């Protein structure tokens, strides 16, 4: 994972991308298609683009560059926001509290039990299945940070 | 990964948790400590609590259950937000576009080159290292989704 420092360097340069997303997107795609021509073969809608000049002239290649970098920016920002809340919790539970993954499993089971007990009408089999998967994914995310910190959970 | 409806079910039940977070946090910790007394030994503040009654009267245990469910709710909400953008991208690139992970590495290389070319002042060696790490983690998150779909990227 990225530290707060590394995410800050990523988000700082992404601010420059957002000042001209279409220009950056066009340049990225032309760099990709000129360096690795097999990648252009994946775009049926760009079959008419046969030279770097034709690529530069394409309205729809520039529009697609905007689609790509807009989607990537969103995913980078949402990943950083998740990391900013997960990392401090994994740090303390690895290093200070020393909480095994087995104990995170026990509290996950307790949350499911209390939700079923307090919300039987609402928290039905499908919703309980959804929460079981969400808490498993949470434990796996902590376990990956544990392995990085050298803490055997 | 949760389906779109599955994340909405998790967010919906967390709204109910937040309507009585103190009560939910008490009942979760009481269920953990009564079901798995070995977990109570990690809490130097609570380890003297013997019965559900004593645990229920502890202001310190109630305070802590609220801190736990507040932290977990924030991580679930940030995970849901990241998944909502990552999942559809992985789905289309596996099932419709059939994009190998190597081609995502080629476009990552192009992004790093264009940012270095355009913004050298905000994209020195340390910032480039950070972006390399962020795009490798993005590719690994896509690869994880490919594996779930049985697409060999
Ligand atoms: C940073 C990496 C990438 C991002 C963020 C990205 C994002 C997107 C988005 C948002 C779409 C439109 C919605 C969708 O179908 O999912 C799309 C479409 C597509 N992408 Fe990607 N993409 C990436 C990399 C690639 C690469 C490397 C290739 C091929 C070498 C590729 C091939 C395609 C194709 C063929 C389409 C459909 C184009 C069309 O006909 O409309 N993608 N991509
Ligand atoms: C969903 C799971 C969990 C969440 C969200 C969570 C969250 C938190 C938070 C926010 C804190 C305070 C800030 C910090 O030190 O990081 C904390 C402290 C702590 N947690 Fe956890 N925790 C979880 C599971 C567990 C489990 C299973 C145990 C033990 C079996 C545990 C033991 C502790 C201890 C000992 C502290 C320090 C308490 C104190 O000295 O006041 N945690 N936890």
């Amino acid at each position: 994972g990225l530290s707060d420092g590394e995410w800050q360097q990523v988000l700082n340069v992404w601010g420059k991308v957002e000042a001209d997303i279409a220009g950056h997107g066009q340049e990225v795609l032309i760099r990709l298609f000129t360096g690795h021509p097999e990648t252009l073969e994946k775009f049926d809608k760009f079959k008419h683009l046969k030279t770097e000049a034709e690529m530069k002239a394409s309205e729809d290649l520039k529009k697609h560059g905007t689609v790509v970098l807009t989607a990537l920016g969103g995913i980078l920002k949402k990943k950083a926001a998740h990391e900013a809340e997960l990392k401090p919790l994994a740090q303390s539970h690895a290093t200070k509290h020393k909480i095994p993954i087995k104990y995170l499993e026990f509290i996950s089971d307790a949350i499911i039990h209390v939700l079923h007990s307090k919300h039987p009408g609402d928290f039905g089999a499908d919703a309980q299945g959804a929460m079981t998967k969400a808490l498993e994914e949470f434990r796996n995310d902590i376990a990956a940070k544990y392995k990085e910190l050298g803490f055997q959970g």
